[PDB]
DNA sequence: ACAACAGAGGATGGAGCT
DNA sequence: GCCTTGCTGGGACATCTT
DNA sequence: AGCTCCATCCAGCAAGGC
DNA sequence: AAGATGTCCCTCTGTTGT
């Protein structure tokens, strides 16, 4: 009955929806790696695994993951990073026994009405705060983009 | 000190491979399990995460087994899909191996080749004569890659 | 049909309607 | 220090030679 | 089965703002 | 310690030859 939603970007998050128990959300653990000249922010695979096993989730729990579909105007590095975080989350989740279901980014706009007009400058961050009043304190800043995303992904899979 | 345990080399591309070097035992290689996924208007092969964790768990390797994975470093001339797929297979492999309890060591593609593309299969064919029958078709360059990455890994000292 | 080769580097997904 | 806009879309790695 | 529209990002690296 | 320079893939869609 558990539902897990994951925003796989380098500043994404993970949402956990245990039945009959209050909701949860976690920032995706990260680290700093040198890439050529400069440092880059990437997902910490080790810390992700320990965060997953700490859930003590039932075997075969469905995890809904946002599909990486960047735009043609985006740079090559954006495409590389997009597939990297997507594949890593898929790999971690499948190896950890979870059942993974990819989902597009436009999916949660179906049940939670949102359009290009009235752009989600903070619409996503506070529609998720509406569906989850317990996590209203975690979504005040604009940097909580990923936390709200993972919450909406999990809510989409729950319904 | 010299590494006495198992060493594993992985070519993370879609048609890559994985080489297993048990100490004083017949060396083995495996074509990376893939499956055909619908994307856009067509179909492309992508790494089968579920079959990969089934292959690695069939090894029953000691936890912390060193796995050397070739880094994905595409060219600027390559298309966005090339960059996306490059990071995807690289992230999925790292995610699977870390979640499976392996110790993952990224190795640049230049490092293991400098230790020893058209000739790579014959270099691995003579180095591993048992698997020479598998390195007859040049499409097995991914197999020779995993071998030479794994052979490079055993020469790297550990702690 | 599968392999080897050649050449350029590329959105994707979903809703709707024929 | 750590957000927040704002904006384009981007090699990375190693070996040399200043 | 097509075949129209029409929607969807994030990465990364600068400057400024709290 | 920085710069100059030269190397390193793969993806994807065709076409061609087994």
């Amino acid at each position: 009955g558990w539902v897990i939603g994951v925003a796989p970007d380098t500043s994404g998050a993970l949402a956990l929806l245990k039945p009959n128990q209050p909701p949860q959300v976690f920032d995706s653990p990260h680290l700093k790696v040198l890439v050529g000249k400069g440092v880059r922010k990437r997902l910490d695979a080790k810390a992700i695994v320990q965060l997953l096993k700490s859930f003590e989730a039932p075997i075969g729990t469905t995890v809904y993951v946002a599909q990486s579909t960047p735009y043609p105007q985006d740079g090559k590095q954006g495409w590389w990073s997009g597939g990297f975080g997507y594949g890593m989350w898929i790999g971690i989740l499948v190896a950890s026994g979870f059942s993974v279901i990819p989902v597009p980014s436009s999916a949660w706009k179906s049940e939670f009405q949102l359009t290009k007009e009235r752009s989600n400058k903070d619409y996503s961050r506070q529609v998720a705060s509406q569906l989850f009043p317990s996590l209203s304190s975690l979504l005040k800043r604009k940097k909580a983009h990923g936390r709200a995303a993972a919450l909406l992904i999990a809510a989409y899979g729950k319904g």
